[PDB]
């Protein structure tokens, strides 16, 4: 399920300012992390990343590839492949508390300057 820029802007409302990250920063980051696809999957032979935020099964959620994951977000990773971002966002907030925005490498490289392109508001 591929979202669009101003759709994502609307659905990430609850992240506004949390951890000091603006909505433009999040719209920019998720564009460059998953292409706005809530069903994106990127997988090695040692880890899998899931959904709009590309949350990994090494420490954040558990799945079949790593049943022994620390599962810090306490949730099955496949809950990050549906169209309800509510539980995705709760897990994102936990990632922010523990390791900060730089879990998402796209943020520093591509989404910390020129945020005009990512606004869907006055
Ligand atoms: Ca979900």
């Amino acid at each position: 399920e591929q979202l669009t820029k101003c759709e994502v802007f609307r659905e990430l409302k609850d992240l506004k300012g949390y951890g000091g990250v603006s909505l433009p920063e999040w719209v920019c980051t998720t564009f460059h992390t998953s292409g706005y696809d809530t069903q994106a999957i990127v997988q090695n032979n040692d880890s899998t990343e899931y959904g709009l935020f590309q949350i990994n099964n090494k420490i954040w959620c558990k799945d079949d590839q790593n049943p022994h994951s620390s599962n810090i977000c306490n949730i099955s990773c496949d809950k990050f492949l549906d169209d309800d971002l509510t539980d995705d966002i709760m897990c994102v907030k936990k990632i922010l508390d523990k390791v900060g925005i730089n879990y998402w490498l796209a943020h520093k490289a591509l989404c910390s300057e020129k945020l005009d392109q990512w606004l869907c508001e006055k």
